[PDB]
């Protein structure tokens, strides 16, 4: 038993990180087969940063411009492009390590594990979620850029998310590996301000089934309530609108627990309404959003990768 | 900015997860140079379990009586050896995955993470505490035993606990790599009892200056506390006293912030004797404890390893 914020082994991705070096700029690489991916502002110098132009700034670089080192071994740079945000670096030597790969996009509420990277080492892991506003509530410093978040199926490595850059509210924001951002953001050093967050009411209800099968029961209440009933309550306290397609997913954990997902929104309901009063729920005293419904089943049945 | 709960990659740990079958009990062990660790009970059975006589049990048992398997690659056991509640099984293949390493035995207080492991594979990795009462407060189901505790400190691996067993209270249990207990607990199913658990003091202070670090200073007051009168407001809400070592090793924290040690005790007094009324400090609505001064360091400067 136990419930804890769980990342994903990170050693499939520990053998891709390397350092990318342009000018005086040195950030992470992600080093799969022949080619080196990480964020194109590695080209920008300190006053680039306002409105900088990539593709010019591109062209005045060569292939000896990037010095790119996997541990103490050079890599030999032998081509370059740019796709959307992100710089593709050939290589010369493909990545012994690759692992079988694939680049996903994911959706406002799915989770990821983040590799935090400085100088293409890594420097911890930890589990994030893609808020319903397109960031993360991430721990990122400068020289992290190029730090990747993924998910593992058996022995697949999903890669979702590169980090860019952090917002003037603290939150960071980031690409797909194809280099198109996740929400409204852009590559410059420019006003641009996160959306209203909402709380992930899927990920919630999925918490709180994770709690009854740990042993945490306090809050079941005896009541039932509507989808229509709940989503009202949902709304007032900024929560997202609990759909059909939410229920299903949830249908796994109301079965192993016996307690229907629309008796569950009825507890929910209580929570948000009259609050804990003192209480904790798996060791928090705030309603945890960042476990979905997958996320709840893989630790509670102990899924493995490979 | 930002501040997460990061565990260490574990990458140079995944490398050395194994599969130990002994009858049926399967179980994780601990492949480092032609040495598999694992816990001594994947030599009991069913109802062994109370007070099981671990040297007769094992003193019927030959080298084919143990399956050791790397993935899909059996390793053929060449000799058996007991070491306090640890199984040393000599193999015919050393690990070439092999990281640098320690046995280390770790304070309470400390932190390191945990590679949970299910036959062999990695599941998951987090971040957990020695409590003052010798448990962790982990994520283990049936078939996680074996599963190893670490930190990483530059190149080297520093193992300091092997996952044994669950208290009826929900709180995890484990030996050092050298099969000693952490706390007064026996790897028998009896009755024991951890002790009254209490609060790591020293490790709330230092959560409090990576909070004022990343902008979270609504909780400092205008006043200042001596020890002695700190250590009474402290014993009465069930933490441990602070000492001047403790004092000392939150010297680096102290000095970044401008904020003296006794300063922040005086915010802490506040927040213990009044509460937090409604209000987070970094995401938490409690006093986090989980975090070293060390941690707080190795986290807002980005110390990576290799
Ligand atoms: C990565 C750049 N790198 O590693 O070279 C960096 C991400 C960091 C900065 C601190 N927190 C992060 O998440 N990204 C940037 O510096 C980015 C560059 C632009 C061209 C997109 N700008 C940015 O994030 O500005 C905000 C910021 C900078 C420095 C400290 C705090 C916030
Ligand atoms: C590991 C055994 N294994 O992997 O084969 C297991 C640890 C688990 C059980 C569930 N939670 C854990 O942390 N350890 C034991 O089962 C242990 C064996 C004794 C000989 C020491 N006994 C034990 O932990 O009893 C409590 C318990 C068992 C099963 C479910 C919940 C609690």
């Amino acid at each position: 038993s136990g419930f804890r914020k769980m990342a994903f082994p990170s050693g499939k991705v520990e053998g891709c990180m390397v350092q990318v070096t342009c000018g005086t700029t040195t950030l992470n690489g992600l080093w799969l087969d022949d080619v080196v991916y990480c964020p194109r502002h590695v080209i920008c110098t300190s006053e680039d940063m306002l409105n900088p132009n990539y593709e010019d700034l591109l062209i005045r670089k060569s292939n000896h411009n990037f010095l790119v080192q996997a541990g103490n071994v050079q890599l030999r740079v032998i081509g370059h492009s740019m796709q959307n945000c992100v710089l593709k670096l050939k290589v010369d030597t493909a990545n012994p390590k690759t692992p079988k790969y694939k680049f996903v996009r994911i959706q406002p509420g799915q989770t990821f594990s983040v590799l935090a990277c400085y100088n293409g080492s890594p420097s911890g892991v930890y589990q994030c979620a893609m808020r319903p506003n397109f960031t993360i509530k991430g721990s990122f410093l400068n020289g992290s850029c190029g730090s990747v978040g993924f998910n593992i199926d058996y022995d697949c490595v999903s890669f979702c998310y590169m980090h860019h850059m952090e917002l003037p509210t603290g939150v960071h924001a980031g690409t797909d590996l194809e280099g198109n951002f996740y929400g409204p953001f852009v590559d410059r050093q420019t006003a641009q301000a996160a959306g209203t967050d909402t709380t992930i009411t899927v990920n919630v209800l999925a918490w709180l089934y994770a709690a009854v099968i740990n042993g945490d029961r306090w809050f079941l209440n005896r009541f039932t309530t509507t989808l229509n009933d709940f989503n009202l309550v949902a709304m007032k306290y900024n929560y997202e609108p609990l759909t059909q397609d939410h229920v299903d997913i949830l249908g796994p954990l109301s079965a192993q627990t016996g307690i229907a997902v629309l008796d569950m929104c009825a507890s929910l309901k209580e929570l948000l309404q009259n609050g804990m009063n003192g209480r904790t729920i798996l060791g928090s005293a705030l309603l945890e959003d960042e476990f979905t419904p997958f996320d709840v089943v893989r630790q509670c049945s102990g899924v493995t990768f490979q």
